[PDB]
């Protein structure tokens, strides 16, 4: 079985896994919608009571399974808990990362395309009407992804966007086809530092932004100014936890698959903690210091929160480039922005496809080449639904990247620390650790977290899920199909094993 060649490569591959679109896109909007500082508090708490412990847990399950040659949840869940239902539940560790991968890779392709257009210097030139700076860029995005002008909820992507999607796919493939150490690690070692540099540069340049409506400092204040009256609101907590999961790549079965290539004796404690910490540094310090500060600078707090409430793509692909077009070399600034987003995205997508590739390799004994190619075929094909059908992406994102990850986090936590046993789980997590997990975190894992997530999920299913266009079903149907498909594969897998044992 393959293993991470180096320590640093492992760390940067993990951080590369976690740090991505969720940082510079999802987060700014999550904090903006939820009131800035008000959103932060629960966030922080969620990071302490959920993100860290679950990170450790996933590292542990990953390494544990990998030692025996299994990097995916369908098998690992079975090893930890011997049941058919353990496999059936483990399927989610494929379905989730695949479904999310479908639209994720697409958005990534968007960032690539925009990077190219901002690089070549083909960008909308705004003619002081506040919307008039935005309108051209809105038309730009809509023209790129082909928003549904008609009654029908149909999208008409540009040829260029489609080609850029093909190219993006090919990039992902070229990276994943070289393996864990050569393909993913080597790339992480470059993309990560590059990303960091770009991010810092952009944060500075943004901190230099000022208009009659405010300064980046205003945005920073809004973001970091605590509100203690918003904590009684369940929604803010649900958003905070969801954001934690998404940004830390927890519940996607990706962290597990990566951890499965960690040598049995290597440290999963200091490493995992380091990945988490890096991701959070990129999350709050970098991602939060660009979009929000800029928007608040130009349009002020109120309009900033309005724009964020509107959409994540509003802030990322419209507001920010529009704000840059008002500055010298703002076009090149836009190019830096979208290039950054592109690298982050890539480093994440490879990570979400790796689980499927790893199932094909481990369980069905497919060569790396074939595994990769087929995974890419499935993703590329399924992507068409997200492409031509409006709100399909939203559906996939909510069911897989939002609910699915929380539910699956709870599931894996219950399987590892409850059914598999708490003491054995703890011992497994701490084994080989350069440092040991603080004693308190035992209880946090065994009691606090599962309760927190259970209650959270209940409230979520009651008050929220009820809060759509029929086409959504077209998506749901399809994704449900995928699940069955995966199940079937699992089935086939468990059959091969038998014939192999006989
Ligand atoms: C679903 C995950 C791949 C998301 C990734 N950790 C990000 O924040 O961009
Ligand atoms: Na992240
Ligand atoms: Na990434």
């Amino acid at each position: 079985r393959e293993h991470w060649a180096t320590r640093l490569g492992l760390i940067l591959a993990m951080a590369g896994n976690a740090v991505g679109l969720g940082n510079f896109l999802r987060f700014p909007v999550q904090a903006a919608e939820n009131g800035g500082g008000a959103f932060m508090i629960p966030y922080i708490i969620a990071f302490l009571l959920v993100g860290i412990p679950l990170m450790w847990i996933e590292w542990a399950m990953g390494r544990y399974g990998g030692a025996q040659g299994h990097g995916t949840t369908p098998a690992i869940f079975y090893l930890l808990w011997r049941n058919r239902f353990a496999k059936i539940l483990g399927v989610f560790g494929l379905w989730i990362p695949l479904v999310v991968a479908i639209y994720y890779v697409y958005i990534e392709s968007w960032t690539l395309g925009f990077a190219i257009k901002f690089l070549v210097g083909l960008v909308p030139e705004p003619p002081t009407d506040p919307d008039s700076i935005l309108r051209p860029f809105k038309e730009f995005l809509y023209s790129y992804i082909g928003v549904p002008k008609g009654d029908e909820p149909i999208l008409k992507p540009s040829l260029f966007a489609y080609i850029v999607f093909l190219i993006t796919m090919f990039i992902n493939v070229s990276i994943l086809i070289r393996g864990i150490s050569k393909g993913i690690e080597r790339f992480a070692k470059i993309a990560m530092p590059t990303l960091f540099i770009l991010a810092v540069f952009l944060v500075i340049r943004v901190f230099l932004l000022e208009t009659p409506n405010g300064t980046a400092a205003d945005g920073l204040n809004f973001l970091w100014t605590p509100d203690f009256e918003k904590l009684k609101d369940p929604g803010v907590w649900i958003a905070a936890v969801g954001q934690i999961f998404f940004t830390l790549s927890l519940g996607f079965g990706a962290i597990i698959t990566y951890a499965s290539y960690v040598r049995k004796d290597q440290d999963i404690v200091l490493s995992g903690l380091t990945a988490a910490t890096l991701n959070e540094k990129a999350e709050v310090i970098l991602g939060g210091s660009i979009s929000i500060p800029a928007a608040v600078a130009f349009f002020g707090v109120a309009n900033a929160v309005a724009i964020a409430k509107a959409g994540a793509f509003n802030l990322g692909f419209i507001t920010l480039p529009a704000i840059f077009s008002q500055t010298a070399g703002g076009t090149f600034l836009g190019f830096l922005w979208f290039f950054l987003l592109f690298f982050a995205g890539l480093t994440s997508s490879i990570a979400i496809m790796q689980p499927m590739i790893a199932f094909l390799e481990d369980e069905l004994k497919l060569s790396r080449k074939h595994a990769v190619l087929w995974t890419a075929a499935i993703v590329f094909f399924s992507a068409h639904l997200v492409m031509f059908l409006n709100k399909s992406l939203d559906e996939m994102d909510f069911w897989a990247g939002t609910i699915g990850v929380v539910f699956f986090g709870l599931t894996e936590l219950i399987i590892f620390f409850w059914i598999f046993g708490a003491d054995k789980a703890w011992e497994e997590i701490n084994r080989g650790g350069i440092i040991k997990v603080p004693r308190i975190y035992y209880y946090v894992m065994r009691y606090i977290t599962p309760a927190f997530l259970a209650v959270l999920l209940v409230v979520w299913a009651r008050e929220y899920i009820p809060k759509t266009h029929w086409t959504v079903w077209i998506t749901r149907f399809y994704i449900i199909g995928l699940f069955l498909f995966l199940t079937f594969l699992v089935f086939l897998a468990e059959r091969r094993r038998n014939h192999e044992s006989a």
